[PDB]
């Protein structure tokens, strides 16, 4: 599944909706590995829409538990994330992921 860990907490009040679009910051790595991607890092905040199945099942189920302002350490087992397949030059089979996303706005 996906296990949301607090790093700083949210509003407690304000969560997403399907169909709105949350605007985060984000850090990915392999569990006790590499780095791979940060949204921080490019300046630009990542924007997706809940529930239309944009990105990977963990950040479905992990970020709509989120309130705003919150920012979590989600911890992705394969089969919420890239599976037996990986993601082609990037993810390797069977890895587990963690993220640490910050809910910055929902638009
Ligand atoms: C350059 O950076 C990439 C993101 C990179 C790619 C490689 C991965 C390691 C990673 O580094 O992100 C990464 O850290 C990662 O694993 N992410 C990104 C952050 C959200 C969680 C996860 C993810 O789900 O990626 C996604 C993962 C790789 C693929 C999806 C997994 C779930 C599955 O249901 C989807 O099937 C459809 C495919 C990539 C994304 O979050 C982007 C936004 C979404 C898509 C490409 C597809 O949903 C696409 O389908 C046609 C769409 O509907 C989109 C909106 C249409 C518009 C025009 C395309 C925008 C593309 C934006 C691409 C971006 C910013």
């Amino acid at each position: 599944g996906v296990q949301v860990e607090t790093i700083s907490p949210g509003d407690g009040r304000t969560f997403p909706k399907r169909g709105q679009t949350c605007v985060v910051h984000y850090t990915g790595m392999l569990e006790d590995g590499k780095k791979f991607d940060s949204s921080r890092d490019r300046n630009k905040p990542f924007k997706f829409m809940l529930g239309k199945q944009e990105v990977i099942r963990g950040w479905e189920e992990g970020v709509a538990q989120m309130s705003v302002g919150q920012r979590a350490k989600l911890t992705i087992s394969p089969d919420y994330a890239y599976g037996a397949t990986g993601h082609p030059g990037i993810i390797p089979p069977h890895a587990t992921l963690v993220f640490d996303v910050e809910l910055l706005k929902l638009e």
